[PDB]
């Protein structure tokens, strides 16, 4: 049931555009998230690179402020692909 | 940095208790995630299989009854390796 991926970082690669054959437009880039976070009660540094998809005309525009070096907040759903890969695909977007 | 992942799903690798250099017990499982989701007007699947890590003491009884089939919400940090981890902080069963 319940999928919701909350993760801010730093863009480390630039959107690439795409439109589908039925017009639907596509915006793909790369989230790193770098931070400290807490387990069992000692620090320790997370980090990771997210592909993220910005899909249909919703949220296109402001995928135009995305540039490499932009510090981004993105809400969404994972989903996992096959040699398994995960995309963040994007619902809403924050631009810090 | 937010860092915040909630899942669901069904438990796929049958769980194990190691225990860290460091003297703290932790439960490892994997977790398979299977959704109908909306993406631009249209229901997309998304599937995932998420290892899991559970620390801390507090969370035992419930890790105790955990077995394949077992269908549990997660919440937590990610994490990635060379590999993506979840690294538990609640987890219930649904």
């Amino acid at each position: 049931m319940t999928n919701r991926l909350v993760l801010s970082g730093t863009v480390c690669r630039a959107p690439l555009r795409k439109v589908s054959p039925s017009g639907i437009p596509h915006c793909q880039f790369v989230l790193e998230h770098r931070s400290v976070q807490e387990a069992a009660g000692f620090h320790r540094q997370a980090w990771c690179q997210m592909p993220v998809i910005v899909s249909g005309h919703e949220n296109q525009a402001i995928t135009h402020s995305i540039t490499v070096g932009s510090r981004i907040t993105v809400q969404g759903f994972i989903s996992c692909h096959k040699l398994s890969k995960m995309v963040l695909h994007a619902e809403q977007i924050e631009l810090i």
